[PDB]
């Protein structure tokens, strides 16, 4: 029957491959994608063709002129299609070459091969912490309808049917991502039932943001199979239940060896200063989330310490105990744009003085 | 159990073979098929024995003269029994060897034959689109009974459970088609939820038509096995909501060549002129698509463009750019028969005056 | 679709590798976990990095000074995630290298390591019992809800529909184990419907604590799994219905070699006089199983005898016809942290007089 | 069975009343009850004998200072016990005499006391929209679950089971309103599926507050009854679906006199200046509801018209052709505290110059 | 509970009345109802106030100038709220007193007292067929889903559970009209499964239109209580399945008198001549229909016979036997306003020549 089709190996019977074309949306945070087919194996982005797709369709274009083109610019390999098929990232343009108002890689593009930046060599590890949903009450999955399950304390990283939804899911688009060829990192069960993370490991500049943003397709892609929902929102439910964000860890080449300490104190300084600017970008809906309550840091206030995780900025034990290492912003919201968060940081902490 | 019989390997066993002879019945618009052994693997269609079938009951034939002949003209793997089995496209004429009045592919092959036609090699690219329907209420997959999803917006080419509706039918199909051996281009999710889209890729002359119908029939047949019904009603629900259509791509030798565009402008006049007598075989139901709204233009005027999903017909930024490639007509139906309109096109467009 | 993907191969695409870090939880009878990515396979425990966690989320540490060190200590492979993926237990620690209080390894591991004690070369079998429970109602598996199955007598070792409750996950853990390097020596139905028991078989001293942890870790996630609970409460039900222990079986090298049972006598005569304090150690909620009834000894007395199931203390006809072999310990109730168990039956068997 | 218990006529075996005390909580929005047996019929608020209840418990009082004490206001009687049972109006008061923070029937009650005031008598009648929702989902009465009816239009006034959800409520309420002593002057069907309405029509100053609050009393019980949920919220459903309001129709005895449609203008024209101060008190949520579209004006504006459902206020063709009457203050929302508008209005309109 | 409120009875209580004005809205199709208190019982029209509705809301007027007015005109019993509560049948105008395009009965009732009309006494029973649906899936009621009942033949007038559906809905029906006091004559189980009829008896002129009104009214809000769908549509299932129309019987003084069938010929005689243009305002969608076939004459004939159902004009034999009678249009179609019918017919059979 039906997974016998789905799971076909074309290997057998052609040298063709498949290829999805994902994209961000009108909204700046609709993940969108279709496929095509192409005539033989291909690794480098630069000898795939470029696209369009109906932008009048995603709220890009109007209908009358509603082309918008999709530049290639990343390759993972496809977990659900298998064999040579490909997942192709990809990038906004008018026919014209002008990138559209919603495509912000290209600007964090132009901060990463700025050669002062470059040089640096920033790296960054970004924890997505995403909740799950039942589809149509669209209430935390494992949450029984209208009421709340027990109160937080045995869910964090927990085991057991009573404590633990979904890891289904989770287990899945870990592989799923190792296979694809992202870099993650690690995953974990987070404190509000239903609430998970992976974290994208240490990945440079701007291969970061385009890695997350396929770890999010893929996780989203998998939660469909599923038959379950993903929200991004940083509070989902109000009350005494956790938030959700998505930390950004962060070093730069001068960071990691001999007394970086200094540099990253440093660094800590400069957001200190930029903070206001910060959270305009970090996310919307943020406001709901960084309280001062469930380890966030009150929005209105900048702060940073050690293995704090009540502060705006946290330092690991280990990093402060070796004077070099990386620190964790705990500001963005889940619903970040990885390509700004990741970018802005780099400026406010190598560019601006 | 059930499904280790239908998956069970002949070729251990037997040289035999399951071909499966499908036709169009009755209402020009019904596939029907039945299958025979045959006693080894065949590859060229003129070795395949014609066949007959009951045409008093598919409304082609009296009950007293019944008998209605096949002639096989497309041999394509059946991606169903796999192994060595076939799908055979068929033609159908009575035993004094006239073509019956519902057989459409004997016009068209007449027109692809002649000389100054086969010369410029002319190349479709169809985009079938079709909408998956809850069985015995038929009303649209994913939506609730009695009632609508949130408004149109999310759905086209999305991802997630309360967005996309059926991927796994979809993605079914293609593989199918891919290893039937079916020019398939690629496919995305429409605009209306529960709408989807397959492309027939670019495919010369008659077997166009031939893939197109092959298509269809897998198609079917896949949603068969998951209890789901599709139509292809142009427009199957009321008010606003997308109605569905079969673009046709077309490009001919001289339009691919250096300085097409001004061949294609010629071209696109000549359908001007002809749109009255192409919207009449366009596909029965059209004016209920073909509004002016909702991605159409107006049945009753004729128009062209660049970027323009508002027109009649449409030219890609790329083409224009390039000064040579193709055109898509948005004027027919997904209930079009394509042998009609991928010849009608061709005559209106270079024999004709 | 989902079991495809947790099931990936993915020594086929890299050589990376997923460990999941276990440990101990805020109350001393939770489980926890997260999984990272490593670089290559690993087969020795100090080759494995040190880590951390949010000990504010599990009740170990203070929000503002969260961070707690993880020691992997023993390696065994991971029978979910299978190839070459890794569970890790571990051991927990302040940044200052002080051993939290809930930490229960490290004064077990200085016991087993003062060299009067390893000259002895302990061996420990511990008969894990546990209950299943139907996710919610918390009700036995197999019980009617409201109500109650036949009396007791069927049910021990049975086979069949209604006497057997869950073999499925019972045996589904035994060759897990098995997979996993735990050394498991046998598995039973107990005498309370939905009982059931496994054993970690003759292991030394601290590695008999670190494999019951990762066998239980093993059995929860697999009630997971099968949508349903555990319970290691040791008397889940009241009334004429079994409790649930863990008895510790034990031997010293001079109780296994000729004339052994002196020895035992001597061990036992010791065990005597420090009753008191075992039970205080021996988990809590054990007054209420420890009833003189159901196969226990009342808690106030301490008796032992031959092949006696209604004493503290029980020695193997086997053993007592052979003069030498191993002793078993009643008293533990299933909710015991074998550390604590293991080690303090070493304590006041040798070092003590 | 049961309701042949709750139906019990007393009356036959004694001469005992049940009288249920009805007051307003902590929240300024949520209304409570509890009940006491009188030794026999009582018309006069006054020989009602004063109560208290745990303050602490609705959010008025500590719990170490607990007690809070109820006025009986106004009578009614219980259109749910029937027989002599009564609704007993309440008002709030610290043991010293001090009316606390949440009591707005006080203030209002000096203003319509106030002789300048008493002397035009105004006359109130307003119009309470509400909607009705399914329990736990929290989705709108008739609504499918994730999805939306068919678009605003045939629900307005309309009738049959497509188009007119829980009629039942609505027409037990009203016969209970009227049973009670309510002066309800009318019901009718809304524009939003499943949003209601009912008027409480011309009621004299403090005597319109207190028949709102104890029909919104009778409405919620009744629900319950139902296993129904109502909101006052203003704006239940985002996007195009109306919100819902109170409008207060509003009349002096100088304006139902000859020519008081000049008094109205004047009257009209004193809000215009003070709209700011009304909105603050208008009830929260509102600015999601006032948006000039959904028969509603944008709330930084201030308008008035004549038959101009899309303005501030109101005025009906009957009464400008009659040059007297009233308007219709279209500003506040359902949740409204009637107390607050009732007397603000006539605070601005006859003290203020 | 809930019944015990909706029936609650007023009379005991106060001389208060409910009175439920109904009108028709913007589609010509739609009733409208809602409902006010009034001082006491009213027998007389005219001493009802008039009253307004929001237009805007119905499709009757817009936003701006949003009044609509509602003139009494036939009072009947209300059987829903019984007691002394009234339904209101109503009229619709500007507030400068011109009837709106929607109003058929001020065209209707000039026509009727137009003396030489009047003179004439013109009698009415009309046939309002219709048929039930299940709510939501919109298929007749008793036909299973997706599928068809045992073919026509059994049903008209039939008994029994497998033949005769929603008999309650109907006999409810007719006692509630009768004790409303509307004059129907008559009910019976029509030709297709799930499909009946109603007669509104011999009644004059304007009071016939009223009385058809108020029954349909009356019918719809009873299947609202049941959870049932009603349409006049005239044909709701396509094929082998009778439709449905609203049959008009029709006589005048001179044609009940002495020698009347001779004026019945002259009348049938001008009616053939206005076929065309009576057909034009006979309800829409009357073409799918009248097609010859079950029990209808075709559309672009005109015919007429003495016992013929096939006919476009029936004779009953007790008329043709007595010289004197009625004839029955059956031409209208169950969606006909009867207003436009009622006096068109009058019109062509007696003004005009
Ligand atoms: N030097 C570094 N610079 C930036 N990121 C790093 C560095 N070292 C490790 N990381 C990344 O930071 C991430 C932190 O993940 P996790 O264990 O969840 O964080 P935390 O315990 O702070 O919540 C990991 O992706 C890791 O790859
Ligand atoms: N040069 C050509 N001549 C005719 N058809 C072509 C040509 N090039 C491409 N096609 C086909 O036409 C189809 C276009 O489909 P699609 O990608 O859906 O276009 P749209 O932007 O309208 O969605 C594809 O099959 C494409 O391969
Ligand atoms: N000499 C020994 N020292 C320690 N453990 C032993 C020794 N001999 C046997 N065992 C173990 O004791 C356990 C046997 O448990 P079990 O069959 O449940 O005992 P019973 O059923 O008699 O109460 C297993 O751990 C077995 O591997
Ligand atoms: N002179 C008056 N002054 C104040 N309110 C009045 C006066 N006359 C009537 N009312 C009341 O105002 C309320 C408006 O009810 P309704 O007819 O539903 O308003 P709308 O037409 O705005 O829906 C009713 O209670 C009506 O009886
Ligand atoms: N002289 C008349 N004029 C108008 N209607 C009449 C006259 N005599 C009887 N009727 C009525 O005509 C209607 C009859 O419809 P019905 O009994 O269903 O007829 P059929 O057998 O034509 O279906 C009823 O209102 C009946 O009382
Ligand atoms: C549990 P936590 O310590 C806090 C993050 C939290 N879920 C939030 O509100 O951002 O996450 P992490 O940073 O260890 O992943
Ligand atoms: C979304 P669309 O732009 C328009 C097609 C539409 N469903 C139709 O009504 O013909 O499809 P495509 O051009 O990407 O083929
Ligand atoms: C029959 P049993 O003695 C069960 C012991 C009992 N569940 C308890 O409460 O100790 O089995 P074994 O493990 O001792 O062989
Ligand atoms: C039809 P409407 O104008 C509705 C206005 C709307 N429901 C709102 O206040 O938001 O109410 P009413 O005045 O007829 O009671
Ligand atoms: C039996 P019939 O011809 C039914 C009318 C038929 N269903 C139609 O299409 O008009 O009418 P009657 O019994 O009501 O006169
Ligand atoms: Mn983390
Ligand atoms: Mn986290
Ligand atoms: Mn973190
Ligand atoms: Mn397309
Ligand atoms: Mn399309
Ligand atoms: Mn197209
Ligand atoms: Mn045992
Ligand atoms: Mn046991
Ligand atoms: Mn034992
Ligand atoms: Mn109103
Ligand atoms: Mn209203
Ligand atoms: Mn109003
Ligand atoms: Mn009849
Ligand atoms: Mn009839
Ligand atoms: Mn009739």
């Amino acid at each position: 029957c039906l997974t016998d089709l789905v799971n076909l190996n074309l290997s057998d019977t052609t040298e063709k491959i498949i290829a999805e074309y994902i994209w961000i949306g009108g909204s700046g945070m609709d993940l969108r994608s279709k496929a095509r087919t192409l005539p033989g194996p291909v690794t480098d982005p630069s000898k795939l063709p470029k696209w369009n797709y109906d932008g009048s369709s995603t709220g890009q274009a109007p209908g009358e002129d509603s082309e918008v083109i999709l530049y290639p610019q990343a390759i993972f390999k496809d977990p659900f299609r298998r064999g040579n098929n490909i997942l192709v990232m990809c990038d906004c343009y008018t026919p014209a070459g002008e990138p559209i108002p919603t495509n912000k890689r290209y600007s964090a593009a132009k901060i990463f091969s700025s050669p002062e930046v470059a040089a640096e060599e920033p790296w960054y590890g970004i924890e997505q912490e995403y909740t799950l949903l039942q589809k149509d009450t669209n209430w935390p999955l494992g949450w029984p309808i209208g009421g709340f399950p027990g109160p937080q304390g045995p869910y964090y990283c927990g085991i057991g049917a009573e404590k633990s939804f979904g890891r289904d899911i989770v287990d899945a688009h870990y592989k799923a991502c190792l296979y694809a060829g992202i870099n993650i990192s690690g995953i974990n069960g987070e404190v509000m039932p239903g609430q998970w993370e992976f974290q994208v490991g240490p990945s440079v500049g701007i291969s970061s943001g385009d890695q997350v943003w396929v770890a999010r397709y893929i996780l989203e892609r998998i939660t469909e199979i599923a038959g379950v929902v993903v929200t991004f929102d940083p509070k989902p439910i109000p009350g005494d239940w956790n938030g959700a964000g998505a930390h950004t860890n962060y070093s730069t080449e001068s960071m990691r060896k001999e007394g970086g300490y200094e540099v990253i104190k440093a660094a800590i300084e400069k957001l200190k200063l930029r903070h206001k600017e910060h959270i305009a970008a970090y996310g919307e809906g943020n406001e709901r989330r960084l309280t001062g309550r469930h380890e966030t840091a009150d929005i209105n206030t900048f702060s940073w310490g050690v293995a704090n995780r009540g502060a705006s900025v946290r330092v690991g034990r280990e990093t402060e105990q070796n004077g070099k290492g990386y620190f964790e912003d705990r500001r963005p919201a889940s619903n970040m744009d990885p390509y700004v968060v990741t970018s802005m940081i780099a400026e406010t902490t190598i560019v601006w003085k």
